[PDB]
RNA sequence: AAACUUGAGUGCAGAAGAGGAAAGUGGAAUUCCAUGUGUAGCGGUGAAAUGCGCAGAGAUAUGGAGGAACACCAGUGGCGAA
């Protein structure tokens, strides 16, 4: 019932609508999340700052309770709460080893979606 | 009718180019599908809801399938009759 795993990847998706952060071993197996939604923000308050570190502070709690000490940061999304959920996750007492950018970028692919008229 | 070389071509020696046609080879990303971890939302908006998820979604890790387009370079830069 209770993992023993010292070193972890905290991976922070952090969009316009919201923020959600996954924290995983180093081989990707997942031991916590929550996010902005999880925890009752709604709308405009899902994307807040103080939204995506109270998902971050949740998240490292109770991946803590599995014995997780030290984090290496995986940050992917343009939003607001990307510096947030990073400082959250060193007051939770994990210490983010180091810090990498993971957002996606094509090389000329996909067509996107229509502009928004209005 | 006879000359001439300045126009226009040809030769010779150089120069740059997303000019065109046909094969082949890449890497990023999107979608879908398959499993592992995991959990109560995700997604979306001015705000919502429809939708998707609890028959395990989203997220994260790995693998596979397929199509389309080629980040950076990249510039009143280049090439072309358009």
């Amino acid at each position: 019932v209770k993992k023993n795993i010292e070193n972890g990847v905290a991976h922070i998706r952090s969009t316009f609508n919201n923020t959600i952060v996954t924290i995983t071993d180093e081989f990707g197996n997942a031991l916590s999340w929550s996010s902005a939604g999880a925890l009752g923000f709604k709308g405009s308050k899902k994307s807040t700052p103080f939204a995506a570190q109270m998902a971050s502070e949740t998240a490292s709690k109770s991946a803590m309770e599995h014995g997780l000490k030290t984090v290496e940061v995986t940050v992917k999304g343009p939003g607001p709460g990307r510096e947030s959920a990073i400082r959250a996750l060193q007051s939770a007492g994990l210490e983010v080893t180091a810090i990498r950018d993971v957002t996606p970028v094509p090389h000329n692919g996909c067509r996107p979606p229509k502009r928004r008229r209005v």
